[PDB]
């Protein structure tokens, strides 16, 4: 069966996410990766790709969970390169979604993502549901896992604890398992010139299309007892 | 936490299971083995394990799943050293539950280990359960992956295709996750040779203990919706 993956490109139209020295802004880092990723992954068999913007518009939040949702995803990617309080800080990193934040710059983080809604100067917006969550979080936290461990492999630097988690809205899908990856900080320099290199930026996507294909071959394995 | 763990010695009492050319037999095999590999959980941190027996006692499958979710087990794990239709298959071997076989050997395994109930001389014996069913195979599966894994990094022999499925009723808990592992064939003669080894079992019982932790750390990560 084709695994389904959506993959959303932070930010875009009049939200251009992090700026960085060099004048790179993380609207356009994002979609260039989520492109990247895109094609490493159709270059592999059985994976249906779709993103939330091909293209350089705005996107609330509860609109990219939507479309995760509509296209029947099995996994949703949010990927992002922001800017975070600490300028030292950087690697790659992925996020799972929890009400109480893995740490301080975490918490920080999630506050200031969930805010870019506002951009557009518009206003702020069951057992059996809660177990549905359970599940996919479980997923979730198995892919944030496996992302981690296959950077490694492949010498990717990551931050200290590059599993960390804090109550994103964009990974309020209850039914789709949701990560948020953070594939370097725009606040750092050194970050930032990995960022702006596509052939680094393409190692990555490969490693991530690598850990998609397990992931996949997991999901697979497993019963369907309705 | 403490992570909850049942271990499951295959056979026991009136119930030999296999015997190797030695004389060897399996339930005194599995009992050691559980034995074992209590003691390598016990050296670490934060695990509690309980045996469905320990002692040389007969138990129907039924009463073992019992007895595991009696324990609030987090984990079920029978261990067995079976003998195969195959004289030639050996190496170390993790099965899950399915209701369609993963390949003959598992579908005639299942069928042969799920009749000891009968050497007693006795006779034979909702939308919310099916998710709960649906989650707990996914731990199956992610457990069995992880021995599986942990297995070839130190260089304990597996079976091609040592991951494999069928419908055995030991593993039926739908609220606990649960792997029957077989940790050679006393149907095969090299095999025997492994399994009268208390140092070789001894490596095996710490490789599976290590994977077990790894579960634990990655269970405790997951949401308590509820
Ligand atoms: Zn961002
Ligand atoms: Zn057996």
């Amino acid at each position: 069966a084709s695994f389904r993956v959506v993959l959303d490109p932070g930010h875009g139209g009049i939200d251009g996410g992090a700026r960085g020295v060099t004048g790179i802004l993380e609207k356009d880092v994002t979609l260039a990766f989520a492109r990247a990723l895109r094609d490493e992954l159709q270059k592999g068999s059985h994976t249906i790709v779709a993103l939330t913007r091909d293209s350089d518009i705005f996107l609330r939040l509860s609109e990219r969970v939507k479309k995760a949702q509509e296209f029947d995803a099995d996994l949703f990617i949010s990927i992002h390169a922001d800017t975070i309080d600490v300028h030292s800080l950087r690697g790659a990193t992925v996020y799972t979604i929890s009400d109480e934040a893995s740490d301080a710059i975490a918490k920080s983080l999630a506050e200031s993502e969930n805010k870019v809604d506002l951009l557009d100067g518009l206003p702020k917006e069951d057992i059996l549901l809660d177990l549905t969550r359970r599940e996919t979080h479980a997923f979730s936290i198995n892919f944030a896992n496996n992302v981690v461990s296959n950077l490694s492999k492949s010498h990717i630097n990551l931050i200290n604890n590059p599993h960390r988690y804090a109550d994103f809205q964009v990974l309020k899908a209850p039914d789709v398992p949701s990560v948020l990856i953070e594939i370097g900080y725009l606040s750092n320099k050194e970050d930032e010139k990995l960022l702006n290199n596509p052939q680094w930026r393409k190692q990555m996507a490969a490693s991530i299309a690598y850990s998609i294909r397990q992931f996949a071959e997991y999901r697979q394995k497993i019963m369907q007892p309705l």
